[PDB]
């Protein structure tokens, strides 16, 4: 329960089943396998429903964690690992690894430094998905995780990465066998609904919004969290919550900060996250100012329902050829990598209630040590 | 033959068949229909072979030019109009209109101001496409156009927008009936080949490279033009050349400049084009510095054959789901619109021999008047 | 109001903007432009939202009808013309033209022969779409059209081709300005909802089902019409109904029949439609038995929500790369063209409440004359 | 070297990583793991370059073969397993398993019964791919495999399933380091080239054609094998050949036959393969005649370069949205499954020199036992 200092490393994936850079970090003593508490990565699949790159990476990474540690494959299975597929354009497949640091390697400081808390919610039934029961169950797990990270002020929470169930053929039918209804009968739509409801639960937990109603979900886009990054996948019947923020008195060399991207072109929002994280930059920063101190950024993007960016129409929402999810991801990947100078960026789509409409939250993790 | 001063206006398309903003410019006396000499735009189709948005726009625009002028529909048919389809991500459909200015509306100056020259090459036979016969025929038409713009120094050419034939079922077979071979038998590939060969012809005309050989085409990517922007489409059996540069002693309020984007994230390359065009900007510019003085940028993009950007792997070239053409366009659309602050940007793909590999030329047109 | 004898001709489109075969039929005296009462065709676009091939064909065909007749372009605009885009696989672009026959060219018979009735429903408001108000307004227009065709027994209705509104940004917002809700906020989904609600209205009008409830729409797939073929498109704020059946005492040389395809592979269902239309065939027919007597077939297809065909799983519903609409269309295009021997077949997708789940209605028009 | 009797079983895949039906066949004593000599299956990925479903299935199947047998994972790695991805439309993921039968389970007969031979070619260098060196190396390995199956008359070869290298970034560059050229620089194209050259090598080995020249490859489509089914994938630097035919004096209960599909709608070609395999059927067969005696069919399909089927134009080759590979696969999947009544059919694309243009070979394996 007490927070520990964190080591965080961003590593490339050299192929779909590659975990060799994790293995290397362990071999070289940078981190200990059994101390890996979360992994959050980008994989090269389509970013849709039938994206099998997520399970390939998952197997490769868990295999390393089981092989190089004393944890059993069962214990290793409980480690939250979130793979956001789809690396359209320049986005480079990668994983960000979070591990606790042994006491004999930390210098405690009163400065804010990175902390991580993890929680699983109560079981999320198909008829919960996208409705206020999901919102309340999420909210309670987010408070659990926040406590687990040592954080009492929501202002010190900067990034809440989640994973929640989808609605499948199997679960839609289970609901129906019990005389329950589901919000939608399509798998694809349910990913966006699942993320959106979860986001609302985050927003409620952190005091960003009042408890909303069922009719708000997917509709009242003015209600949102400024720190939620939600993902979904068949593997669970609960929400997995990873809270990332800062705490004082922990030590460590990393710090997290955040802002929002107001729209897909809002580079200044990204720079604002980096400054918030504690890097001192010029008034007009450039990627060349970073000198290896930016570990990663994590952000959400979306096409707004109004079909416009900076007053100009685009055709993303009507495009039956290439889903707007993939279009906007590629676009924002560029806008983001142009700030960071590094195409290994965590850029995710499906952003309902995650940041303002047409935008998204952005978190930055920086290295403030020697 | 003598150059005239140019008025250039960028207008949105509000729908696929909309030319109302052109009609408005004519009604309001900004330009005269019969003085429109070129149009270069972005349309909302797929950007591929079966993109019928190009012909829809074409009809809409030519209808206005015929209705509001004294030119016959035949004369109006000779006006070069280039539609680059595919507006992935935020890119906004639009057209940039170039028109000559009556003598009683120009103040002649020795400063460099925008000039346009136009030429059609000799007939380009199917077995010419992608080979040195195309290169030589292009080169001669580019010299013709350069002369037509009043430009003697290639250093004053900043943007050469072209349109060249594709290879179709019909033409591949014509070649064969005469006992000729073609470079490739696939329509899709032939668009990229056609643009690449044309680019080489531009590079030869301007002294950027020595005359290459057949085996160089599509292969020697170190050979390229820094001003070529080439497009292709079934409508022609000749190359249409639009040379855009500057000349002194013409007058007008617009000026063009250029640079190259070294890779997809090279915002500084875009800013370099804008400075070259004559806008004085801060050392680290931001879009908010532009205050309506940037008319448009025109640039090419591509995924490099090495599969990497700033040393990080991406999976664009292996992606059988969404062609890398569309991925990179969306990405670079974002990177570009982030510089200009305006999603109406001319961003095109198919860049062989147009700028360095993985990059492309970028031209900027700025308004230096009151 | 009284029914007339019908001439029906299926013509290819040689390109996206080609109506030359219609022009030819008129020039050769096969039919009169002013007597064309409906056109139903397949166009080569993507079959999705951003399919601009439908408007191209529409313009080309209406231009012929206005040029070669005495009807004004306004009157010609009232002719129902339905374009179902997406010709995946072998499906060949084409149009089926229905025209009335002058009295001096008909031999009246008591045999059932083809008749067509047309109606427009009351205005369909955005909050009607997919709900019982749509169902009732449709139902009344279907009764209107049935009467217009001279049909009193629903058993003589074999094919009801419709066109209904979609929900757009504009209409979703109009609803909201009046304090109304809409069934869904996504354009793509609303096409399927619009067709499904319309189908239910057809089923109610013909006595195939009892009046359903709002919650049935898109959900109770056991409720369906065996003759409905519904399509949607922004051009209208009403439903356009084309009823095609038979009546006795009219004359003419064509007759229509129908059945259902129980699943995507149900060739026997197609053969059953052809027999029902009045062609005498062997017990096990083959395409070579048809000898030019099959004008066309018109049918719907879909992937079932259970993810299976003849007890075998497929992955259509999870496929984020190529929408199942396009997969199933291509599949059923083959299965269908294999029966008819002619790839010009009207195969459409979006089949909720149109035929049993995983299947669809199929109608056949045959030539029983000399 | 001497041929053995063969047991062949077609099993579904219930998910991407499922080999449970293979495991079940082994547990139930139907076949022995160590006697599995080839597996040929369909997987649910995109059927393109970035199809990771093939490696998932591969791992799942080899894991079973290693776990349930005495072969080492190294020996199990030598078993030819060919996964053809892309199950567009109704096609159901599945694997066909071939195993030898112990002598105490066979009744020797002079009737033709199924035999399998396997060979690996000499190393295939990048500059071999698509050229006559590939053709000769293939041809020799096909003769090797034919001998390994006990077949001296090519007329007894009915299906030759292969796997050959692609050209990658890595291999294209290796070629270049040795001062060699490659046929094409694009991975996607090289899959089709690789299959086409291999097919030609099969055709040469079996006496179907004379040795062709480099310029014939991909161009002279009148040259083809009537039994070749070629696939490609990064895993090899040699061709893997699986010859399937019949031999007399072996015994077993299965027999193979073949024909060709002349075009995508040629159901009679499929029925001809089934008859050739030895099933007695009515003059006009129907799927209901099969009564469980059809194990599987294996066939190739393609869009012809002339853009037509049974004299009607389609738009497959110009479609930049959904590649014609996927369109034609879905179409032919339907046409095929309609014959077999079973959506688990091996339908593959990339058919240059495999069957006539616009068509493909089709082989059928039937169970003639009790
Ligand atoms: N809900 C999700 O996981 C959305 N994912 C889906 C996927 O990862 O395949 C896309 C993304 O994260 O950008
Ligand atoms: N060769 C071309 O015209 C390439 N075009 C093709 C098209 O416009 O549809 C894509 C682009 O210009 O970005
Ligand atoms: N609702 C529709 O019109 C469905 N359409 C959409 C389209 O035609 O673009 C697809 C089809 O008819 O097969
Ligand atoms: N060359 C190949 O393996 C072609 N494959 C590619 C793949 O399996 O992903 C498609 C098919 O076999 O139908
Ligand atoms: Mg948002
Ligand atoms: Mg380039
Ligand atoms: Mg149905
Ligand atoms: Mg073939």
């Amino acid at each position: 329960h007490m927070p520990e200092a964190i080591e965080v490393r961003k590593v490339p994936l050299h192929s779909v089943s590659d975990a060799s850079e994790l293995a290397k970090l362990i071999d070289d003593g940078v981190l200990e396998a059994d101390r890996v508490i979360a992994v959050i990565g980008k994989t090269e699949g389509n970013g849709g429903v039938n994206d099998y790159t997520r399970i390939i990476a998952d197997r490769a990474f868990r295999e390393v964690l089981s092989a190089k540690g004393n944890r059993s494959p069962e214990e290793v299975a409980e480690v939250p690992i979130v793979w956001s597929g789809g690396t359209d354009g320049v986005i480079s497949p990668h994983a960000t690894i979070f591990a606790t640091v042994p006491a004999d390697k930390v210098t405690k400081t009163d400065e804010p430094r990175l902390t991580v808390g993890v929680a699983m919610s109560e079981q999320l039934l198909p008829e919960d998905i996208g409705r206020t029961a999901m919102i309340t169950k999420v909210a309670a797990a987010v408070k659990d995780a926040m406590a687990d990270a040592g954080i009492t002020d929501p202002a010190d929470v900067h990034y809440v990465q989640t994973k929640t169930p989808l609605l499948t053929i199997h679960t839609i039918r289970d609901a129906k066998s019990r005389g329950k209804t589901v919000w939608t009968e399509q798998t694809h739509e349910s990913m966006d609904l699942s993320n959106g409801g979860t986001a609302l639960g985050i927003a409620v937990a952190l005091g960003e919004i009042d408890m909303p109603t069922d009719e708000d979900v997917m509709h009242s886009r003015e209600l949102f969290s400024s720190v939620a990054s939600c993902s979904s996948g068949v593997e669970l019947d609960r929400a997995q919550i990873v809270v990332v923020g800062n705490a004082r008195g922990v030590g460590g060399r990393y710090r997290i900060g955040h802002s929002v991207m107001k729209d897909p072109l809002d580079q200044d929002g990204i720079w604002a996250a980096i400054r918030d994280a504690g890097l001192e930059l010029p008034e007009r920063p450039h990627s060349s100012d970073l000198d290896g101190q930016l570990v990663n950024v994590f952000l959400k993007c979306e096409a707004s329902q109004d079909g416009t960016v900076r007053g100009r129409r685009n055709a993303m929402l009507d495009d039956s050829d290439v889903h707007w999810h993939r279009q906007i991801k590629s676009c924002v990947g560029g806008v983001t990598a142009a700030v960071t100078g590094d195409p290994a960026v965590f850029v995710s789509v499906s952003a309902a209630h995650q940041g303002p409409e047409g935008g998204g939250p952005v978190a930055a993790i920086v290295d403030l040590g020697q």
